[PDB]
RNA sequence: GGCCGCAAGGUUAAAACUCAAAUGAAUUGACGGGGGCCCGCACAAGCGGUGGAGCAUGUGGUUUAAUUCGAUGCAACGCGAAGAACCUUACCUGGUCUUGACAUCCACGGAAGUUUUCAGAGAUGAGAAUGUGCCUUCGGGAACCGUGAGACAGGUGCUGCAU
RNA sequence: AGGGCUACACACGUGCUACAAUGGCGCAUACAAAGAGAAGCGACCUCGCGAGAGCAAGCGGACCUCAUAAAGUGCGUCGUAGUCCGGAUUGGAGUCUGCAACUCGACUCCAUGAAGUCGGAAUCGCUAGUAAUCGUGGAUCAGAAUGCCACGGUGAAUACGU
RNA sequence: GCCCGGAUAGCUCAGUCGGUAGAGCAGGGGAUUGAAAAUCCCCGUGUCCUUGGUUCGAUUCCGAGUCCGGGCACCA
RNA sequence: AAAUUCUAAUA
RNA sequence: AGCCAGGAUGUUGGCUUAGAAGCAGCCAUCAUUUAAAGAAAGCGUAAUAGCUCACUGGUCGAGUCGGCCUGCGCGGAAGAU
RNA sequence: GCUCAACGGAUAAAAGGUACUCCGGGGAUAACAGGCUGAUACCGCCCAAGAGUUCAUAUCGACGGCGGUGUUUGGCACCUCGAUGUCGGCUCAUCACAUCCUGGGGCUGAAGUAGGUCCCAAGGGUAUGGCUGUUCGCCAUUUAAAGUGGUACGCGAGCUGG
């Protein structure tokens, strides 16, 4: 019980705050809200109270800054550190009131041709170095070589802890402006690469052939069989009530063989049905976050002539391009989160 | 669509849409697996090497806190470097300073120097003796030291595709 | 202040030393040019197996010092062996410069004695005192060249031709 | 359901007659090229489908299984 | 006797 | 078994969380006063609250409450002239 | 001197079609229907992990267990081979109840209107068309509802003949 006392101290306000709100009889007219308060617990009250506490403390911290001729170093440092600490604490306690599994990383060439492939190789090397200096694992699922340099198209899987929550922001277009290595003259060229980041989902399968949701019809066959065929129920038809799929078999002389093989055909025919839907959902997701590598839609730019890297989503410009290219891209992704979760403080209604 | 033909097809003959040009002759080069005439250790004739081995040295890649920066077809790679244990040093870890290590300006107190001790990895900090004189209308100015404030100094930071 | 630029599964360029008898070793003994030197070059003598130590003349130099050239010639031995070829790596004991040789200097002595038996596809330099081979000096610099820049000794083969 | 055949390198395929596994393409390095192919030189392959047994010893011989290809499933 | 190719920003 | 009375004390518990306060699920179950009362067996609540039950007193006042071995019966037990 | 291995060995020497078929026999032996059985099928019940905010039993019921019926597919080969005409439709029916509608009740997570599930009840009632030879099924539009089964899977000395 290292920090259970903080939980009890939080308990000791809603322990009687909740009473006048459970029976206030303003949030009960609609059916959903009563059980929302019952199950979703006590988010609104304690979160608003903790927001007010944060606002008061931040108001306290701002003051006491216009003073000179005194050793204002360590007390100012500790005051701003407490400001940032409470800021992060309230940030998390209000964002929470997840998705931190493994990831798939795909990069492929956009405008440029061979130069795009070379930049794809460079970009993949950057991501691999970043993963390597995190005790993560990279495994090459698929590769398509680019005759001159790197990869037309590379798919890898990155394994670790909390991988997705860091790399989900790299999906989009990346623009590179530089003098290509495949170019006789000395011309600057602008080209692009396209990146997609996917979460790793569970892939369970269920044989939904539970007899409680089947209907079997037994009847006569048709064709030439003599007198035994007329007076016998050798033809089977199975229909699946949920999915509405019907399979009929009368190929053999025996009802049992017909029922068995028609049941197998029904199983295969139903399994393909959800395989196709899963494939199409995944393809639509990829097409939506992937983009058309076209140097006009892009998330960031790398300018090698001026040694500059810029992120257009947050309008940030650093002049540390070679550190970026050496797998130290955390400085490009830490501020992004701060902007992203800067929306989460507003998203409360 | 019409006419002609056994057929293959012939003859008559548009529109939407799209581009800002398409084209002719001649001029100067460059190029040709076009033609002539020449040259160069360029081939041919020779002699000795390199590619294999061990070591010296530079580069790429990989590693690292850093492995400083630049040259990188011929025309970069015993190159800048005619010489990295400290220094050089521009890189890394850690410890320190803020008109300041290097200059001019203003004011204040001080010959400059020379010996020490203590603490510290050192930078640095604290104390004590030591001498306080030199051209100077005895107005002192002046060599050089500490402190105080800002005009500033400082940059081996970026662009050789601004020079 | 300390560390790093000297890292090391790997690949490339430029060099040095060899794989031996036109040689290795031992003894004896002839023939150069060019250059540097005052916080410098340092003789003679004594000590040390040696790297060096001590004392100490001469020299701002056609005068003193570095500083005995080597390949070469005479005699002996080895007799085709991974060897009396080769000298990498490692262990022990030291010298010098420098405040300071652990990372990371050079040299000396004792011990050790690796790959290597003339090098695939490919590729380079040289037309005469030149290629090939043997020594000597200088700048940088307290110390630290197999690199760079210079100097001499011995001394070829070949060019029908385009 | 019955009968026959097959499972060998990253991919398509040879081969054992009980002690020992190959070929083409692909792969790694180096050459040539201003550079990429074509070309040239050097180099590495696998628990011979799974499982039980006989045997000194099983890819091989003998039972069962899984998957794959083929032929049959007729008289009413 | 052989013998392929050189994207996209200086004009 | 009836018929009357009591049927208590700090545990809004810390234990899981706003809630588990006797009563959804997670450890524990001491102690006090008493003739007696369980850190709660049940109902009932969102926590509540309350209503019971165990235990102990009072009238009545004669038997009473469960298992084991066996004999015979009951349900489970719906079809086509 | 025989894998005369069909191993008491038919000849030294030998494969198929018949829906164009024919004869002698068999219910000693199959296909339709009856019979016995009940693996399969359909219908009930037992225990209660769980799901249902709480809560096993309003409504469902995991892993397992116990029965009924004689509608399906079968197993057997007891009747019929000196003949028991076989699918669907038409006409005409009759019975069981495991009840589709109407009637009467209990419990509901039953406010009312509408539902869920179970108990009693067999009096009467319980569609027309498109497609297909269809039984089965899908579709259109109705109805209080368009029940489930037995009767040689009723019914050709009553019709038809897809
Ligand atoms: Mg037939
Ligand atoms: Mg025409
Ligand atoms: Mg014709
Ligand atoms: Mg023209
Ligand atoms: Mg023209
Ligand atoms: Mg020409
Ligand atoms: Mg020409
Ligand atoms: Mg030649
Ligand atoms: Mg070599
Ligand atoms: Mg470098
Ligand atoms: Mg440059
Ligand atoms: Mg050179
Ligand atoms: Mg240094
Ligand atoms: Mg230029
Ligand atoms: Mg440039
Ligand atoms: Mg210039
Ligand atoms: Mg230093
Ligand atoms: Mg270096
Ligand atoms: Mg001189
Ligand atoms: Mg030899
Ligand atoms: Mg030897
Ligand atoms: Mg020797
Ligand atoms: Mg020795
Ligand atoms: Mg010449
Ligand atoms: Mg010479
Ligand atoms: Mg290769
Ligand atoms: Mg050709
Ligand atoms: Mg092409
Ligand atoms: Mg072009
Ligand atoms: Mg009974
Ligand atoms: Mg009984
Ligand atoms: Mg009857
Ligand atoms: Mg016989
Ligand atoms: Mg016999
Ligand atoms: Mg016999
Ligand atoms: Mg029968
Ligand atoms: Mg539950
Ligand atoms: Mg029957
Ligand atoms: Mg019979
Ligand atoms: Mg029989
Ligand atoms: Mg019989
Ligand atoms: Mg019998
Ligand atoms: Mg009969
Ligand atoms: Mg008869
Ligand atoms: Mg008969
Ligand atoms: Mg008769
Ligand atoms: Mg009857
Ligand atoms: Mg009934
Ligand atoms: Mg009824
Ligand atoms: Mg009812
Ligand atoms: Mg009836
Ligand atoms: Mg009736
Ligand atoms: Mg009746
Ligand atoms: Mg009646
Ligand atoms: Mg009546
Ligand atoms: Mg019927
Ligand atoms: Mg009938
Ligand atoms: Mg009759
Ligand atoms: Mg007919």
């Amino acid at each position: 019980k290292p920090s259970i006392v903080a939980k009890l101290e939080a308990l000791h306000e809603r322990h009687e705050e909740v009473q006048a709100l459970l029976g206030d009889a303003q949030t009960i007219a609609d059916q959903e809200r009563f059980r929302a308060l019952s199950r979703e617990y006590a988010q609104l009250s304690d979160v608003s109270r903790c927001f007010t506490d944060w606002q008061q403390v931040q108001e306290d911290i701002e003051t006491a800054q216009m003073m000179l001729d005194d050793p204002e170093m360590r007390e100012m440092a500790q005051d701003e550190l407490r400001e940032a600490k409470e800021k992060s604490e309230q940030l998390e306690q209000q964002l929470q009131v997840d998705d931190e599994r493994n990831a798939f990383l795909e990069v492929r060439a956009g405008t440029g041709g061979d130069e795009a492939a070379l930049f794809a190789g460079d970009l993949f090397r950057m991501y691999s170095r970043y993963a390597e200096a995190r005790r993560w694992r990279v495994e090459i699922m698929s590769a398509s070589e680019g005759e001159h340099g790197g990869y037309k198209e590379i798919i890898a899987k990155i394994s670790g802890d909390g991988v997705y929550g860091r790399l989900k922001f790299e999906s989009g277009g990346h623009r590179v402006q530089r003098v290509p290595a495949t170019e006789s003259q000395g011309r600057i060229h602008t080209s692009a690469c396209t990146v997609a980041v996917m979460p790793e989902l569970p892939d369970a399968e269920l044989p939904d052939i539970n007899p409680a949701d089947l209907r079997i019809d037994t009847f006569r066959s048709s064709g030439a069989g003599g007198q035994h065929v007329n007076t016998t129920d050798s033809a089977i038809r199975i229909t699946h009530l949920p999915t509405g799929i019907v399979v009929e078999c009368q190929d053999e002389r025996s009802q049992h063989k017909n029922k068995a093989k028609a049941l197998s055909v029904l199983g295969a025919r139903i399994h393909a049905a959800e395989m196709a839907k899963r494939q199409q959902a995944e393809a639509s997701t990829r097409r939506n976050l992937l983009g058309s590598g076209d140097r006009s839609d892009r998330n960031r730019t790398y300018n090698f002539p001026q040694g500059r890297v810029t992120d257009h989503r947050i309008n940030l410009t650093l002049y540390r391009l070679d550190e970026v290219m050496e797998g130290k891209l955390d400085m490009l992704i830490e501020p992004i989160i701060q902007e992203h979760q800067a929306d989460q403080l507003a998203a409360l209604s």
